[PDB]
């Protein structure tokens, strides 16, 4: 009856000493993983906004959290552009019929030297 | 009298020289008020439709028409640079999606999706335009 | 920016023009109002001495030194004119008293004193000085 | 006694006729008198003042009047004089050193002109 009552204690202890090295060996290589992650996910060029927090990245999750960032902020820029477009659609229309800007017999609007690339936009 | 009325038309000769130069200014004086009015308008007439934060707190402040369309010229190059960043972003966001489906620390394991597995509806709207 | 600050090179070389009329007309409408605030003063001055009534109706009204000038001018004739009067004047009443003493309907009768006693008086004043 | 009521009746009645014919007759000669005096009076020429009345004057009482009104015009005249000379005097002064009419690099004084006639009433 003894007999069976110290075989458990140990396999307690040894159950701990096994738990304890499958969790030490986990994290080491979980590591390996993340530092490799990081690798893969540089082949391709990293926006600067998250390189400088790309490499900091504790975990994988801190790396997705990031990514969501950065696609918050792509998301943010284009709505601006949307903006950006509708105002200088707006001004170049304002500037070509305004008396202080358009084009006189005293030489071309002011945003006539800009029409090439305005109209870039537009379209685009 | 003899002295009094030539010193008069002395006098009426020296108010019609002053007279010509009030006359002068006074054109250039209002042809500058109402170019000045002109500006106030200018802006006026843009601010109609919304005005990009980068381009409104210095649009108030411009002193001609021509800093006006200098600060537009700025508009259009941060446009253009935005714009070739949006193609990085996507460029890198389509290549991380890709990373994580099969990375072991990512992946959609047995333990659930993956970690970008909730961000595939932001993201796939992104890609398409 | 290239159109800005060009742009801004004008409006100070307009400015420096616009500026140079303004000085000019401003000495010119200073010397004015001194020479203005001058003959008020003078008109002051000349006040501290009671003024005629001839000339005093008109002395405000002047509109130079000059036409006070003629306004004496003026003041120095009609002087002279009432000095030669007063030489005329005076020989007639020389003449008058001298008639009154000895005729009937006003020498000194038995019925009282001649009609011009009680003015004797004043007439010797006259006559003296 | 009824010979000097009769008799007084008519001292009286012939009396009223000597008084008003004495009257009518000193009346006439005093006319006369009058109109001599004007003549007497206008021997030396007369002021300017009293002539145009002088003659409608109806009494030597109504010439002494217009007598005392001319040696009252002529007094009031002499202290005019006294006035438009201390006037002058100080006006001159003032002229001399006021900048508005002063002797200059540019002429003379504005009263210089007058500087001849002014000292004649001065001293006189």
């Amino acid at each position: 009856a003894k007999q069976q009552r110290a075989e458990a204690t140990e396999r307690v202890t040894a159950g701990l000493r096994e738990v304890l090295a499958a969790r030490e060996r986990r994290a080491q290589l979980e590591a390996e993983g993340l530092a490799n992650l990081k690798t893969l996910l540089k082949v391709v060029a990293v926006p600067a906004t998250v390189a400088k927090t790309l490499d900091q990245a504790r975990s994988a999750e801190e790396i997705a959290d990031q990514v969501e960032i950065l696609v918050d902020q792509t998301e943010k820029a284009r709505e601006l552009d949307v903006q950006a477009v509708a105002w200088l659609e707006h001004a170049q229309r304002t500037f070509e019929t305004h008396p202080l800007s358009a084009a006189s017999g005293d030489g071309p609007g002011l945003l006539t030297r800009q029409g090439a690339r305005l109209q870039a936009l537009f379209d685009t």
